[PDB]
């Protein structure tokens, strides 16, 4: 079984690569950082069981997959986008327009890609970690939460077609998820260390903690595992029980 | 009070514009056709009531209205596309981009241009018609489907920073929406017509109809009037009660 | 045409009633208080456009006000519990019980005792006031709850059925909705007096203010009024654009 | 660690106990049955791996199993209720005060009365096994479904106030879960067998198939595993891509 993880640096990147290799795929990583030849030697040294590819664009990545390993059966699109706070009238359209091409164009393109030949032998696993974010909106977040939002429909509705072919699809929105070195997007410094932030985290979540990339590799591999398709079409939001809701003056915390 | 509706000729424009129009409102209407002369004056000689326009962008719109009519009021963006149903693995990413152009940014944009004027007054009415589609997706019609959910979660995110400058945001999602003469998405042939088509509709809404421009019109100019600003963030799901699931062998209709 | 609204001196229960007497409906009002001559007569006399009736039980809270005006065609369903927060552990089952009873049990009472004549003349108009709190909980008002998560539903399941007999059917859930003298649940004091509850107020909505008791009644006047009937099956969260989240340190509120 | 699977005969009671087992809990369980000597027995030989109890009510049950196996580390409120298609003027309202009993106030007390002790520990389980009937309502099924929608919030708003003690709160809402000779919800006789059924099943859901009791199993195993804490308050849609909603005329099935 070959698995594709995209952004593996970053986001839920690494607990999706590491927990899908130790659960016996062959796991395959994309990264921004593998155009450069030292960067992929680089990653392929601290992580041997993980297969580093150079492959920027979705078919092509698709494309040497298939023609290295055989075929592509787990497909991680492992979206971000680097947004900013703004109020809507401060945003460039061009903004807008990046945030839905790095989180709605780029998993869209990757099944495109993968979807014939996962049809055709009516086996596979598509798994989008979107954002939790269109559950609990922040404010001045717009484009990143919105486009999020059609990630997520997104992988609903191609579950309503894939699933005749018996390809379970997935969408994982995560939040207060720790991202260790990769700022996407609760770094170790400063959500683990500066205790304004690791306050912050008690109040908003139930579990009063970020959610670890154990987790949200579990996730992944379990859903990649074959174990539950029946659970085709699920939004997820891992988010730890966020968000937690502002209770009445006099409430204890 | 002003109001801008778009692509007034198809899917709510009708409604929304006509029914804005006897609340008292002035409306200024665009759509595609208003690029020539001869079709803008014909539906300003039809619609006396009415105020067409040629300008065509979102920039250009806001400013045109904004210099005749002194400010603008009340958006209805009212977002149509062309659909195509569809597998995954027959659109071109292109197909994607179009719909996302179409049922994302543009309402975006146009929120983009006419969001400080409304902040300026601390007054303001807007309105995304986005689809029903979101909340019970037809499978092989997943670029308009998770588009036009961007739509509205973009209209949710919207609410929360608006809101502080007493602006309620709302999206009505449509579907089974009689379009009258428009194809925008169930004119009257064959959709009252064909008795497969009549049919359709009566099993798959729970009024058994579809549903009428007054409708909609009646609820868009409910929430421009400013007597019910409390349901800012609203998604109304504007289709009769659709979807009505299918129930188990030997069950009546 | 002839209204019925529970529990008038409560929730959104004086918004309603008012609201749809303006509108010109017989506006017949049930509440508890109505059990003693005295708080019927004074109700009379301070509101001598509302009918006040004695009759407590749902059966025959239905039958006297058809015997008094010849049907039932506008129900409005203005359920109350008092609430007490509590970790789960320390509730005993009969306080879910009551929640239950009150919330849940008695709205299904009234439809099953009203649903018959109203499909009989196909025709009639169901609106619930729920709760907008199953939107985002918040914790330690679990029986409260879920309880009024189950109204909102038994509200959308009644849409499938009854839309066949042209028969809409409506939750609206309010949260931080102004109540003036009543307590159920934001009455005048201490909400718009304590400056600790005003500013709780300005923080969790997004147009940081109460709603109000026309805002509230202009929706069910809009929703009976037969101008917008396609919208059945619709959860009104009538919330002001709560849930406002908290957001990252350093953030502006 | 010690696990409580409620009516265990039925719905998804053998796939939760059979695959908690496999995972090496000790399996207490519940069911209607057990109240006869010999029905027991019974199935404790053909099951020697799971532990039948005969308590029937949530206070003597907990307390029997903290009794014989120390405490509850995991509880699978397994409900279950018998129901009839009806209009809503059919039911009595004692048919819907009995839906709540089986399908919201069992559960409830069930936690009601381990909550105290999971809380002393700070760690424990909680998987409310409820429908999904509730996403995609059928017409007349208001009183079941409304209560299941209840018992999903209440799973969703325990979770709030039990993450702070480090128990994660979930529901999991079946549809179309294969229940072998279980009544509940779908038995093998005539769901796999008769034709008829054959063809709903796969019309009504992505997968064209029934859920099977190890597909449940396996999520119930994997979220007490405390491999993924971080999911707590998720409602899971168990449900093959349940609803499909019917396409136009002319198009394919």
């Amino acid at each position: 079984s070959t698995a594709i993880v995209t952004n593996v640096k970053h986001y839920g990147g690494m607990g999706s690569a590491l927990r899908l290799s130790e659960a016996g795929h062959t796991v395959a990583c994309h990264d921004e950082s593998f155009k450069q030849k030292d960067e992929l030697e680089a990653f392929a040294e601290t992580y041997p069981q993980l297969k580093p590819m150079s492959e920027q664009e979705p078919a092509e990545l698709i494309e040497a997959v298939t023609s290295a390993y055989g075929q592509v059966d787990v497909l991680v699109s492992n979206d971000i986008f680097a947004t900013e706070w703004q109020p809507i009238d401060k945003y460039a359209v061009e903004d807008y327009r990046g945030a839905v091409e790095a989180l709605q164009i780029r998993p869209f393109a990757l099944v495109n890609a993968v979807a014939s030949q996962m049809k055709k032998r009516k086996s596979g696993h598509i798994i989008f970690i979107t954002s939790a974010t269109p559950f609990g909106p922040w404010k001045e977040l717009s484009t990143y939460t919105s486009a999020r939002a059609g990630a997520c429909t997104l992988a609903n509705a191609l579950s309503k077609e894939l699933g005749e072919y018996n390809i379970p699809v997935f969408a994982i929105g995560p939040n207060y998820l720790h991202s260790e070195d990769s700022p996407y997007f609760y770094p170790t410094e400063p959500w683990k260390t500066n205790p304004e932030h690791v306050a912050h985290v008690k109040k908003v979540t139930a579990l009063q903690r970020l959610g670890t990339q154990k987790e949200l590799g579990e996730l992944v591999a379990f859903l990649a595992s074959g174990s539950c398709d029946y659970l085709t079409g699920q939004v997820f939001w891992l988010a730890g029980g966020f968000p937690m809701i502002e209770r009445w003056p006099g409430m204890p915390e």
